């Protein structure tokens, strides 16, 4: 696959749901994200999570020819302000090279978030010169709930003695 | 016993200007200390330090002028600016406290997922209704609180990926 055909995907494929600003050189694109519940179902099947679950990030990265030293970031967002949650390959010590084609790459996170409505951010790079690959944001929206309601957005509710 | 009077007193007397506290309420009642243990008993600076995941103890000690009846004891945190991050009560745990008159105990624990920075502790006590809600002592914010984390993560949830992918 070439560059002009994944440019062209970047730009076909973008997500006017949540008005996705997309961006990148798009040698390689985030072609698709699966999210999964611990129980086993996606997002689209069941479009809630609950506060503090295992949740699973099945990427399909696509690449026009083998990319080293990339990072692939997750991040979420409420509506509006800066991220309250972010991490990475990078951070977690994990290298990646991309090779050419379609190729799975797997994250897991247990998500302490309040009950609300957030965004999710996805960004592949290079980390030379950086070079940002494809930046997706927000790439599709979610909704946490809880048992009950908590203030601000961490799930830790208090134990009396 | 303790009378009103002396409870304004020792609220505009023990106002933590060091955190640029803003205090107020009828005072029938007031927060008079919160001392912060990591559960495994040790108490931690007038700046606790706390792992990210750790159990925390908040240890309230009361003082009431009278008996007050359905209590709110609310705790909460915030980043220097921006509004909290976190917040809980007794009410929320649907637990209910009455206030006897003079000095009494109130105990909390959480498990607190946040990430490495510096963060403001505020807590607030009201008598809930029987009539209008009654703000007894407010308290924004009462102390400063460091978490730190194993490894840097953006924003201020605790979650760390796995990387499954190999
Ligand atoms: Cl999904």
């Amino acid at each position: 696959v070439s560059v002009e055909e994944l440019k062209a995907i970047q730009l076909r494929t973008t997500n006017e749901a949540t008005g996705e600003k997309r961006f990148g050189s798009a040698r390689a694109i985030i072609e698709d994200l699966t999210i999964y519940k611990s129980d086993g179902t996606t997002l689209a099947e069941k479009p809630l999570i609950k506060s503090g679950e295992e949740v699973t990030f099945d990427f399909t990265i696509l690449a026009s020819e083998e990319i080293k030293d990339i990072a692939l970031g997750i991040s979420m967002s409420k509506a509006q302000g800066g991220d309250i949650w972010g991490d990475s390959n990078i951070g977690a010590g994990s290298a990646i090279t991309l090779r050419p084609g379609r190729q799975r790459i797997v994250y897991k996170a247990t998500l302490p978030i309040n009950s609300g409505d957030y965004l999710i951010h996805c960004g592949l790079a290079k980390v030379g010169d950086r070079e940002e690959l494809d930046q997706r944001r927000p790439m599709m929206k979610v909704k946490f709930w809880s048992a009950r309601e908590l203030g601000g957005v961490i799930h830790a509710p208090l134990k009396i003695i």
